[PDB]
């Protein structure tokens, strides 16, 4: 077992699906939308086959990643961005330390939204081209991919169709490029989580602790907060921790989520009755989770010192 050491957790016999390559509402999209369901909600995770095509942009994007963290730590510690919290986060003979690489929505200092100073709208402080382009086609598969495991949960809960696709029309969608060192709780606040991890593993799950084996040329996905909020706790948030193994590990995180000015209401045919009268804004909710898990960063402390958290109240990013 590729198991971290002095943890202890069951292993997981998670179900395996290939996603189609256009979702059409056939019978065979529905019968696999129900059995994705049945999985989430035994246990909490499920892998997906990766295409051909895409397990090259991965490993494309897994060299752009090991080339990036091989740079010196000055050089990496400069990519941060006064508008976008995306860039390299930091924890403290060759290293010791979680090194973490955020990419949100990159748009440049010309676009609307940057000029208006919406909170956490700017460029994405990209080292140079060699890792940008690499990365950037990976998160457009991952897009795709993402789009079509939403249409697989209207198809199996017989949803109205464009019920979650229509939130993720110019979705936040944003990647974290992880690294983990060696040995010597977290929540996920979006629909859905897909991850992608090498040979070495450290990934644990909670199910409705349960170790996640590595499995060649598959990604997996479970759903998060946002997701158990719509659905009535029908596909419930699996929590994730990651534990430290005895060589460096890198994977990455994909969030597939609303966009910024879309506002989430539960689902009135999964609620019993009367659905709750609550309604939770995406934008408030990205940027109060930000602003909370890193506080001493310079993209908090311009947000706070010119009062860039009066725009959320604007009907203007709240409406899309």
């Amino acid at each position: 077992s590729t198991m971290p050491p002095n943890y202890v957790a069951r292993v997981g016999q998670l179900k395996t699906f290939t996603l189609p390559e256009t979702a059409t509402g056939s019978p065979s999209d529905v019968e696999l939308g129900k059995a994705m369901i049945n999985a989430w909600r035994e246990d909490g995770i499920l892998q997906v086959s990766m295409s051909p095509r895409q397990q090259a942009l991965f490993e494309n994007a897994s060299a752009a990643s090991k080339r990036f963290f091989a740079m010196p730590p000055n050089q990496k510690a400069a990519c941060v961005d006064t508008q976008s919290y995306a860039g390299y986060i930091a924890s403290g003979g060759i290293a010791d330390y979680s090194e973490i690489f955020t990419v949100t929505k990159d748009l440049p200092l010309d676009e609307p939204r940057v000029e208006a100073k919406w909170p956490c709208h700017g460029p994405c402080p990209w080292p140079d081209v060699d890792m940008r382009t690499p990365i950037q086609q990976y998160m457009d598969s991952l897009g795709k991919s993402g789009e079509t495991l939403l249409q697989m949960i209207e198809y199996g809960l017989s949803l109205h169709p464009d019920t979650l696709t229509s939130l993720t029309k110019d979705g936040w969608h944003h990647l974290r490029i992880l690294r983990f060192p060696q040995n010597n709780s977290h929540t996920d606040y979006g629909l859905l989580v897909i991850a992608a991890q090498d040979e070495v593993g450290g990934l644990f799950i909670r199910p409705p602790w349960v170790y996640v084996p590595p499995v060649p040329g598959v990604f997996t996905v479970f759903p998060g907060d946002i997701m158990q909020f719509m659905t009535n706790s029908y596909l419930p948030s699996t929590p994730h921790k990651v534990g430290l193994n005895t060589r460096e590990r890198f994977a990455f995180a994909y969030f597939h989520e609303p966009s910024f000015q879309a506002v989430v209401s539960p689902v009135a045919k999964l609620y019993d009755g009367q659905p709750p009268v609550e309604k939770i804004h995406y934008g408030t909710h990205f940027t109060n989770m930000f602003m909370r898990n890193y506080p001493d960063r310079i993209t908090t402390e311009r947000i706070i010192k010119e009062d860039r958290l009066q725009l959320l109240d604007r009907p203007e990013l709240r409406t899309q």
